[PDB]
C-alpha cells in the first residue's frame, strides 16, 4: 500500500518505522529513518524488525521495489507515493 | 540509564519504541525487535534511527551498557530492567 503525504502525520505519531532504501541520498530526511539500501535488501542482508515499515526514497522508484522484496519475506511494508519529492 | 520495569512495558510498546535485542548468537523475544550486537554498538557502527530506543537482553546487564553508549550519541536509550528472563 502506498502512503500519500497527507496520511503520514497519522502514521508517524503511531511510531511507524521509516526505512530509507536509497543508495549511498539527495533530499533531506524528514523522518528518523534507518538506512537500508535496496541493493542490500535485494540480497536479504538486512535486519529490519518484524514490524510495519515505511520505505522511502528520492522519487518512489526504489522504495516500491524494496517494498515488494520485504513483502515476500513476510514483512508488512509500504512506501511514500511520489518519494520524498511529493512533499 | 532508564531502567524499564516490566510493569511500564505495555505503555512503552504502545508508543512504538524500537526494540533492540543485544544478546549475541535464553527467553523468547516477545518484541518485534531489531537485533544489534553490543560490540556493534560499542563501535558506533550501528544504524539505529534517532528515535526512542529500548534495549533488552537476558539478565539486563548487556542492554545497560549499550544504553550508556547510545546515550552518548544523543540517543534516548532505555533498558528493560531485569532483562528478558525477568
Amino acid at each position: 500500500r502506498k502512503v500519500r503525504p497527507e496520511e503520514l502525520p497519522a502514521l508517524l505519531e503511531e511510531g511507524v518505522l521509516v526505512v530509507d532504501v536509497r543508495p549511498a541520498r539527495s533530499t533531506p530526511l524528514p523522518f528518523a529513518a534507518e538506512w537500508v539500501p535496496l541493493e542490500k535488501i535485494q540480497k536479504g542482508e538486512h535486519g529490519l524488525p518484524r514490524r510495519p515499515l515505511l520505505l522511502v526514497c528520492e522519487k518512489g522508484l526504489l522504495s516500491q521495489v524494496a517494498a515488494l522484496y520485504l513483502e515476500a519475506e513476510g514483512y508488512e511494508a509500504m512506501s511514500l507515493e511520489g518519494g520524498l519529492q511529493a512533499l
